[PDB]
């Protein structure tokens, strides 16, 4: 695996788009950051990144990690979880896995959470009124969130008319797979453009979701939702290609 490629030595370094992921929210500007995976590891803190040139497209890559400070010279193991990356053509984007955590009382229990959250959307687009206001573009994506990770939906923009629509799909059990509220373009993107609506719980409750096109031609969308409900809010990740 070409984890330990990208732990060990960088990959393409001219980067003029995408070639790498900003990690600067990651992890806080005092504290320290380990990574490992396949036989490396990468040992890091306040403000860097994640390099992706060399890999594959369209696909998501696995990591085991732990977000820790130093205090008084001593080590303590703060919050440990998975750092889920993936990788596709002319975008990426990092989510987080919480899961192993320490107790801040009597330095030596643990905690079992399991807290996800959304990461950086990499990838500048700058360029709607550069594409054509006709057909309808088909698209098919995976779903990763709190409880949805084992699901992926169906997505589509009919181009001719400037309405958004999709569904969720693939699910444990039929009840499941929602319906996804139509949107139409809304402005939000310093000069790009945007389609944000509504995400239908189990036939039931009230979640959000927003996403934009990417590429030099609509190669792809990518973004985010936040499904909000009585067992608190799972966001989820998108990842949808042409």
């Amino acid at each position: 695996a070409g984890l330990a490629d990208a732990l060990t030595a960088p990959l393409d370094h001219k980067d003029k788009g995408l070639q790498s992921l900003t990690l600067d929210q990651s992890v806080r500007k005092n504290e320290k950051l380990k990574l490992a995976a396949q036989g490396a590891e990468k040992t890091y803190g306040n403000g860097d990144s994640l390099n992706t040139g060399k890999l594959k497209n369209d696909k998501v890559s696995r990591f085991d990690f732990i977000r820790q400070i130093e205090v008084d010279g001593q080590l303590i193991t703060l919050e440990s979880g998975e750092f889920q990356v993936y990788k596709q053509s002319h975008s990426a984007l990092t989510a987080f896995q919480t899961e192993q955590i320490q107790d801040s009382e009597h330095s030596g229990k643990m905690v079992a959470k399991r807290q996800f959250r959304i990461g950086d959307i990499a990838g500048e687009h700058t360029s709607f009124d550069k594409l054509p206001e006709g057909g309808r573009a088909t698209y098919r994506g995976t779903a990763f969130g709190s409880d949805d990770a084992g699901g992926k939906l169906t997505y589509t923009i009919d181009f001719a008319a400037k309405q958004g629509n999709g569904k969720i799909e693939h699910l444990k059990s039929p009840e499941l797979n929602v319906d996804l509220a139509a949107a139409d373009i809304k402005p939000d993107g310093k000069r790009h453009a945007v389609i944000s609506g509504s995400v239908l719980y189990n036939q039931a409750e009230k979640g959000s979701y927003s996403l934009g096109i990417f590429g030099g031609k609509a190669q792809e969308v990518a973004g985010s939702a936040e499904v909000k409900t009585v067992n608190g809010i799972r966001h989820i990740g998108l990842a949808a290609k042409q």
